[PDB]
């Protein structure tokens, strides 16, 4: 019994922020390269980008844009069901693009979860904080009873134990981050998580067995961080900050020295949860459209792939090698002892 | 012989921002935890909080507060004997409230405890600088001879050799930590300490085989960490600084830069003695009624345990298992990458 | 299944993690030498070479670098004639020596043509991943071509790739990918290796062909060169450091009352222009003065470094200089700590 | 293969630094006040308190060193001066009560001119400091000093190898001083890349010259009183100053005055202004004014009493040999300071 007193401190976990990906040899060039995935026999997206489902960064027409560049977007679910399975057939009729609706685990679930899939919702998001909760495991179960052919994305989960016992629900989708958001307060306030590139990992791990996807859910700060989590076992990542400066996220522009922001809130924080806490009230820069940040995201990937010598996503995800680094590392790695003149398109 | 000059460098030590407490399988809601503690036999808590000995937070009104939450208060020791026995008597006449008082190793001490226990105390606190001294072992060997039945707690310690020690000695409680103090320059001005997860962790395994409880004491500025200090083998955590700023402490509010705050001193400090200092004195924001800050605590350590599927404190004690990361994990743990507009009532 | 369990076991280090040993030493820092050689043809007195930017190098830097016992890359954002024009143009000026960037593209053999016909001693086949096979097959391509023509290839940083570049025909191999003090290529791709292994892990494969390596970018004090010499680089590639100086390419600009230089990647918007997605960014570099200079404190700081490690020569310290590891806490106490600098030392700022 | 065994030995070393560590505490019976901080460098230098002031134009000169020499102490008079100024510096110091003085000695042809005017000023030690003491013009002069002085007391440095501190014992030194780079105002590890973490250079130059029963001095890096205990108990004697000694009343130049607060000059004997083209090794800086010695002094050897308290060292030998550290995180460096409080005044300790 003494084992688990004396395994307290044994596991060791990584970041983005503490890799880079080794450059190998290379047949493909970034404009040839494929960034094509497969989630299910049902739902493919064009591109790896999934926007959050969040107050502050997907409604109608950020799931209408996300889809217009090959990607997919969940309402979030602050809102009524009436509203959402409205806000769920505005993007459907409006030329017969993906979308995506988050449901929460509580005792109205399903009513809301059958409105979705009448106004034909690819997806639904069982999205809680803790996904290795037994609440979490009955519902889905409960979701896949009765719409057997539903997409069903369960999460959020930090280890392979979580993934198992959701994919044992029959989940077929599994979405992987405690803690990571940029917005995010959990490691803080409870002390709980696991770094995200170790989490995605251990995760992918387990429903590599199974054929199952995983979602690489927060804490992406810049393009190369995608194809770090895409290029540890993730099909997909799920971007909230990137995403909510853009022009077609809910909320509407304000002024700070000049330049424009847009509200950016976890949906932990005081203000989300009106209409103990786990996230913090803030703002991010104002990006424009949707096209030109997912156009430099995108491009990052084309140009690590290159690097990887991975012609598609499949061939990163079980072939790319990470080397680890110090603190020193990540300095060099970002721009050092120079003064920035200008911002550029993807560092900013 | 050699074998000590050879051994200078082998030891590690980790802090609470090293570490996460990793998710697993959970059968229970935040709300029905059990925070509830036993330290001795006639020492029960109702939430794992012990208000710290110090002239800066907690007298009479301090101590009441915290019993009247389910917590404890240590009535420092910057009084004559006569003043002490009155602030104990004043909270034992609050409806029979417990409370303890702090008692220095020295040739008065057992006039003062001799005062105390008249006063009814539940518990006496020997405290030093270094508990691992021969005149605190002494101490307490001759405070069990006269009061058999007595609540001890001795501190501070850091070692499995010390806690051994003061435990034959006849101490119910250990109280561990040496330099995690926010206002303590111990490690800076002697360069003596240990990090205060391994320091928690290390005492517990000792203490663990004579069924003792620990206290963590110091370097606790989140809940999580308090969460983390639990689960790595303590019965119970004290604070300073997060008590220091609420209304029932000693002191009266200063206005400073237009904004309200409270002194918080160290008991090794300058101010505080009026040896060479081994604190500082210093300020920190008025943070209101005790209950505010206690709700916020106990709720953080309600969705770790939650997290961890810890139904009372002895399932997180005897199940949690850390994960270590590097400064970027915990710039990743931290909210990143966002402008923050508001404060949360648990991350200032 | 080796590949998935194997994607986290590498390790690496880079400048600020390292710090040279002080080894038994009976040589001074006037008395070592900083000579190196790259091919039969290519000597050079100080192991400097100024990097191939349209912000660092053109004919008057390659000039002074030259003269200085160096040597300097002709950056290709020109066009072809100018760029065989600025070859010649350092070429007449006392047979110095000099080099060229061309790009792997279409046009790339008819570059090269125009500049081995103005006698250029070396061709930079610079690209962002030197490890696909377009840049091998176009190295063969130009080694067919010409057998005596010094060939730098780049930029790689496994031993794989270097292994690869050697058997296509390439004398030298620059290794570097991501260091650079401009560049964002780690953080828009997350590829790279902490240049420090980088060197190392394609010096141990070089060294078995008798090939040297180039130590390019990452480079910010001249401590920073001697381990990247010591790391197993005969040479090292600057950049930010030789921007600042009198003779480089740009016009000084005023910036709060100072003088600067524009200083920026050629992965940058602004240098492609002269939607894609950029691998660098646009900045500026304090005003330096003349090259010599700086040249001088680069030198003076490796024959301290030399001095320190008992080095009388460049080859010594490449075979014998030993590193230790240390933390954040010794990069902290390597520098100047608890002291507020009054004045601005000219290695330290 | 031989030639292989140093490419493949490049990257296997590893450092700690004063930053890196704790000392962890241990059974103790004795009290601050009733430890020793006694030590003996030699038979005829023997310092009742574990200091010395550094050899610089900016910290040790007659004043200075009188003032140490008189709270138990030992000062080194600083080599930027002619023979005859550092002669008679040396003999002010001797005639003010017969008090322990040292001079710092450069490897250079007048060396030996230079060491005869000090050891005829009557000085205890003298001071052979060079930027690597690993040189073979180190080892020449310390067997030359020793052929014409048998009694002399010899600190031969700077080194940061147990190879290079039993090269300069062998030369006949009677004490090595150890720091590659840890100073304060120091460069060598930025401009030349070259250096060893100071706690790790004490405790690998300490490991030889126990064998040899000679002392080593940790110079370089100390920032806290804390610095010193840990520089004591990772195997050194004694432990040399420069930055927490330049702010005080006795030291050479004059507090200047900027935005309110008193500051004197402090720089490295490295720098350009030193010195004074050429690569320096050192900047040039500033410090708080920190008023008489006598208050620093006391802080440090206080800070020294409570740590061999914690430690159950009743003298330094015991800290030296017995002394246990504990590694840590740069998180857990800002657990060791104060954190999360806004500091109000200034202790006499700390910042
Ligand atoms: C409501 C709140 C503040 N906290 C929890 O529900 N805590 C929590 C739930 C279950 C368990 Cl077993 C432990 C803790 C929240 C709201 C929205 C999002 C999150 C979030 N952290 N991830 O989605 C959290
Ligand atoms: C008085 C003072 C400044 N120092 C000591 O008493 N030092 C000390 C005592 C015994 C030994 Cl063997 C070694 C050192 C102090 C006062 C109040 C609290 C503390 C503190 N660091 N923790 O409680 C310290
Ligand atoms: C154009 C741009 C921005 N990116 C690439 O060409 N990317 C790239 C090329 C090939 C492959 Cl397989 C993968 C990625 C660039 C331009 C100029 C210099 C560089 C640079 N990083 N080193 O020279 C990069
Ligand atoms: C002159 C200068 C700038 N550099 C050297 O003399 N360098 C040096 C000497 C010998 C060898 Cl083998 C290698 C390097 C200097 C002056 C004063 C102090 C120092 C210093 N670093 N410690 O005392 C250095
Ligand atoms: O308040 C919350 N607490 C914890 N996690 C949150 C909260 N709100 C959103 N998240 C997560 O953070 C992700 C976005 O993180 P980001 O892309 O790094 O900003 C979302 O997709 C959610 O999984
Ligand atoms: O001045 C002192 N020096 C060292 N430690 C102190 C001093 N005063 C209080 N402490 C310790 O620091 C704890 C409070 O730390 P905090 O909760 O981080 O502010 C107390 O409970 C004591 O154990
Ligand atoms: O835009 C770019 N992206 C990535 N690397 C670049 C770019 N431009 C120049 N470099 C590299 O960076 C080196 C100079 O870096 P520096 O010495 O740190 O300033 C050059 O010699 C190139 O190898
Ligand atoms: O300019 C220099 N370069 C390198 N080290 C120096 C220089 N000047 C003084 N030192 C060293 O730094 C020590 C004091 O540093 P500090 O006590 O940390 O400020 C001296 O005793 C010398 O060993
Ligand atoms: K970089
Ligand atoms: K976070
Ligand atoms: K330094
Ligand atoms: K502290």
């Amino acid at each position: 019994s003494n084992a688990m007193w004396e395994s307290k401190f044994v596991k060791e976990g990584l970041t983005f922020d503490d890799v880079l990906l080794v450059p190998a040899k290379s047949d493909v060039l970034p404009r040839e390269v494929s960034v094509k995935t497969v989630l299910s026999e049902s739902l493919q997206l064009n591109i790896p980008l999934i926007s959050a489902g969040m107050d502050t960064v997907t409604e109608a027409d950020m799931a209408i844009a996300m889809a217009r560049q090959g990607g997919l977007g969940i309402i979030h679910k602050n809102m009524s069901i009436e509203q959402q399975a409205e806000q769920v057939d505005k993007v459907k009729r409006s030329g017969g693009l993906l979308v995506g609706a988050a449901v929460g685990v509580t005792a109205d679930a399903m009513t809301r979860i059958d409105a979705l899939v009448k106004a034909s919702v690819d997806a639904i998001v069982l999205d809680t904080a803790h996904g290795h909760s037994q609440g979490v495991i009955d519902k889905v179960k409960e979701v896949r009873a009765k719409y057997p052919s539903l997409n069903i994305i369960a999460g959020n989960v930090a280890t392979a134990e979580a993934t198992k016992a959701l994919i044992e629900a029959g989940a077929n989708v599994v979405k992987v981050g405690i803690g990571p958001g940029s917005i995010c307060t959990t490691r803080v306030v409870a002390g709980v998580g696991v770094p995200q590139l170790t989490a995605v990992y251990d995760c992918a791990t387990e429903a590599r067995k199974h054929g199952i996807p995983v979602i690489a859910d927060g804490g992406i700060k810049y393009s190369g961080d995608m194809v770090k989590a895409l290029a540890a076992g993730a099909h997909v990542v799920m971007l909230g900050s990137m995403f909510a400066g853009v022009a077609e996220s809910p909320g509407e522009t304000e002024i700070y020295q000049g330049r424009q922001f847009k509200v950016y809130r976890g949906m932990g924080s005081v203000g989300a949860m009106e209409k103990v806490p786990e996230g913090i009230e803030g703002r991010v820069p104002y990006k424009g459209p949707l096209a030109d940040t997912v156009h430099q995201l995108v491009g990052g990937l084309r140009a690590g792939m290159g690097y990887c010598g991975a012609q598609d996503l499949e061939f990163l995800r079980e072939n790319a090698q990470f080397i680890r680094m110090s603190g020193a590392g990540l300095l060099e790695s970002h721009p050092h002892h120079v003064q920035i003149t200008k911002e550029a398109p993807n560092y900013s």
